[PDB]
């Protein structure tokens, strides 16, 4: 079948299922293969959730807590991964400024509580704010 052959190599170049799971799909593709589109999808689902898994996983400014919370989170509702994820990568900037802004070595206090000031009042430009740091902690570099 057509269908076959793209849902065969669609589930065979899955980057994030491990062998027994790639392994698992296939063999149930041999299996029946009329359930092409079923097997392709759920493994789809099963691709797009691990990989979240990661990402959260190696997200650094985030302590154990918070990461398993939002990877619980994550197994208890895997359809709304794709929030998940956006608001974890949201919180980890934010986290970061905080911290960088704080324990960065070459900033002087008026820039350093300008900073602070403005990621208390907007944290959407976290992620510039915390830029705009670093660019700021090497320009004034001994």
């Amino acid at each position: 079948n057509k269908e076959q052959q793209n849902a065969f190599y669609e589930i065979l170049h899955l980057p994030n299922l491990n062998e027994e799971q790639r392994n698992a799909f296939i063999q149930s593709l041999k299996d029946d293969p009329s359930q092409s589109a079923n097997l392709l999808a759920e493994a789809k689902k099963l691709n797009e959730q691990q990989a979240a898994f990661y990402e959260i996983l190696s997200l650094p400014n985030l302590n154990e807590e918070q990461r398993n919370a939002f990877i619980q989170s994550l197994k208890d509702d895997p359809s709304q991964s794709a929030n998940l994820l956006a608001e974890a990568k949201k919180l980890n900037e934010q986290q970061a400024a905080f911290y960088e802004i704080l324990h960065l070595p070459n900033l002087n206090e008026e820039q350093r509580n300008a900073f602070i000031q403005s990621l208390k009042d907007d944290p959407s430009q976290s992620a510039n704010l915390l830029a705009e740091a670093k660019k700021l902690n090497d320009a004034q570099a001994p």
